[PDB]
Order: C-alpha cells, then sequence, then structure tokens
C-alpha cells in the first residue's frame, strides 16, 4: 500500500492535506476530482501529483461552507461547470490591446471579450471572492479563471454565442450596486404623470435608447393606454450607466461615452466588437485593434461614467 500526499480544495484558498492510495482512482477516494481544470475522477495517482492541488465537489458541511463563502452560490453543479469551462478558457489567449486584457477570437467568445473589456473600464466591486480574485488575475493578463467563472455564473458553456447585456445583467447581481438609485418621470397626455424610483441593477441598465443625453431630455415609449408617452431621467446615483437598444447605425463621439458594444449579424448569429474612448476612438476586436477620430456602426450597448445627476426639469 503506497501513498502520496495531495491537497484537495473547493476554492484554492483552503487546502486540505489528503493521503491518497496510489492503487485507487481519485474518483474512488474523493468523488469527482479535477487537476488544473482536467477531470481526473477515473485516473490513478502519479508520483508527480505529490504536493499538487486537486478540486473536489463540496461533499461535506466544511467544504459546503467554503464553496458558499467563495462562490456565493449553493448550486451543486457550479464547481463542475466552472472546471469544464476552465479546461477550455485556460487554452485561450489574452492579448494586451491598448492597456486592456482582451481575448483572441475562439469558441464564439466575442460577447465574452466585449464584457471582459467593459468590466476593466467601469467602477464595479464584485461580492463573491471568486469574482474579485479572478478579476484581479484578468487585470494582470490571465483572464482564464474570470472567463470560466462568467460562463458558470451565466449558465453558459464554451462554444455558445451570447449577449453582452444579459451577461452584464447576471454579473451585476453579484456586484455591490445596492446604493444605486434611479428616479424616472413618465408624462402621458391621456394618463398624466408617473414618478418611479429604481434601486440596484435596474437603476443602472436601460433597454430602448443608446443616448444618455436623450434619456435626460425624454424618450418616447408606449403607454398602457396605447398612446406614446415621454419618459425622462429625474435623478441618477451610480458610478456608471448602461444604455442598450436593438442594434442600429449610431455615431459615437470621442469624450461623450466610456465604451460601447458594436454588434453585426441577427438575433441568433453575429459578432461583437468593443469601442472605447481614450485620446481617440479605439475599436478592439479580440486581438485586432483599429483606431479612428470618428465612429459610425451598429451599436447595441453604450456605457457612461456617472456619480450624481439631478434634472433641472421642473
Ligand atoms: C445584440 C443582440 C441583440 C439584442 C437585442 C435585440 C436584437 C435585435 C436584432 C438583432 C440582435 C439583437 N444579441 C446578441 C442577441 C441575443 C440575445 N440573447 C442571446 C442569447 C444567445 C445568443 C444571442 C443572443
Ligand atoms: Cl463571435
Ligand atoms: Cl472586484
Ligand atoms: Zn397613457
Amino acid at each position: 500500500v503506497r501513498t502520496i500526499k495531495v491537497f484537495t480544495t473547493v476554492d484554492n484558498i483552503n487546502l486540505h492535506t489528503q493521503v491518497v492510495d496510489m492503487s485507487m482512482t481519485y474518483g474512488q477516494q474523493f468523488g469527482p476530482t479535477y487537476l488544473d481544470g482536467a477531470d481526473v475522477t477515473k485516473i490513478k495517482p502519479h508520483n508527480s501529483h505529490e504536493g499538487k492541488t486537486f478540486y473536489v465537489l463540496p461533499n461535506d458541511d466544511t467544504l459546503r461552507v467554503e464553496a458558499f463563502e467563495y462562490y456565493h452560490t449553493t448550486d451543486p453543479s457550479f464547481l463542475g461547470r466552472y472546471m469544464s469551462a476552465l479546461n477550455h478558457t485556460k487554452k485561450w489567449k489574452y492579448p494586451q490591446v491598448n492597456g486592456l486584457t482582451s481575448i483572441k477570437w475562439a469558441d464564439n467568445n466575442s460577447y465574452l471579450a466585449t464584457a471582459l473589456l467593459t468590466l476593466q473600464q467601469i467602477e464595479l466591486k464584485f461580492n463573491p471572492p471568486a469574482l474579485q480574485d479572478a478579476y484581479y488575475r484578468a487585470r494582470a493578463g490571465e483572464a482564464a479563471n474570470f472567463c470560466a467563472l462568467i460562463l458558470a455564473y451565466c449558465n453558459k458553456t464554451v462554444g455558445e454565442l451570447g449577449d453582452v447585456r444579459e451577461t452584464m445583467s447576471y454579473l451585476f447581481q453579484h456586484a455591490n450596486l445596492d446604493s444605486c438609485k434611479r428616479v424616472l418621470n413618465v408624462v402621458c397626455k391621456t394618463c398624466g404623470q408617473q414618478q418611479t424610483t429604481l434601486k440596484g441593477v435596474e437603476a443602472v441598465m436601460y433597454m430602448g435608447t443608446l443616448s444618455y443625453e436623450q434619456f435626460k431630455k425624454g424618450v418616447q415609449i408606449p403607454c398602457t393606454c396605447g398612446k406614446q408617452a415621454t419618459k425622462y431621467l429625474v435623478q441618477q446615483e451610480s458610478p456608471f450607466v448602461m444604455m442598450s437598444a436593438p442594434p442600429a447605425q449610431y455615431e459615437l463621439k470621442h469624450g461623450t461615452f466610456t465604451c460601447a458594444s458594436e454588434y453585426t449579424g441577427n438575433y441568433q448569429c453575429g459578432h461583437y466588437k468593443h469601442i472605447t474612448s481614450k485620446e481617440t476612438l479605439y475599436c478592439i476586436d479580440g486581438a485586432l485593434l483599429t483606431k479612428s477620430s470618428e465612429y459610425k456602426g451598429p451599436i447595441t450597448d453604450v456605457f457612461y461614467k456617472e456619480n450624481s445627476y439631478t434634472t433641472t426639469i421642473k
């Protein structure tokens, strides 16, 4: 009966020394077991595994508390889905483009690259240590854990096409946006006026207009009475806002926005690029950079900086 010592973990923070029997598979001793994202459940220990860290499923109360404190989910499939994604994302390339960590195109990942670039330019604090830790690694040029976590949190698999807005909506649920506040006023000539207050994620996302300036002046929306009403922004307290709309030709102007999602294609099949405003306009398309003084193209999300806005409309 020969043995080696290894560490098991659910979080890569808390390591648990195990003595393993070299004549049994990891799966027989631990249940589902991963080594650097690879599924080694049906593999027998190797002398070179001595002192290495293996991920296991949280199969006791100690490991369940550790997994919940790290990932902020009790979903028992999570660790498995993370590890399966990570097995592929650790093989992607993470180009430095204009001081930002991007992703070289692979496995329909344009929506993920656009989300990754966006997250480096808006002010957001994630609540799960897993997302905070992986975000810092992605900033340091190694975004594999961060991309695999995004896929697991969004219940998406490597290879699937995706929507930046839906990705941002899920990630914003795991961010501290509690103090974000939005006040709206809607004016219908038939129904009269309606003031509402939104908090949290709803306070920073809007669907139907790209222009923050037009949101402040008033946008036309369908009223429940079948007429068009005017909705405008009374008050915003947030460090950014995200303005989305079905893709349409749109002019982006240097210095008037943080960054933007360009989308070419249809609802099922298409490709994202990312536009960012620095000293001029940069278009980042995975590894590919192109720069211009002006931009006109199919835009679906625009991000703006904010702190505190109050309308002067009385
Ligand atoms: C930007 C785009 C989109 C958003 C909203 C309205 C649109 C209308 C026409 C064409 C595209 C539209 N996403 C990716 C499509 C999309 C949404 N959810 C998805 C889930 C998987 C794959 C693609 C998608
Ligand atoms: Cl793509
Ligand atoms: Cl963070
Ligand atoms: Zn009305």
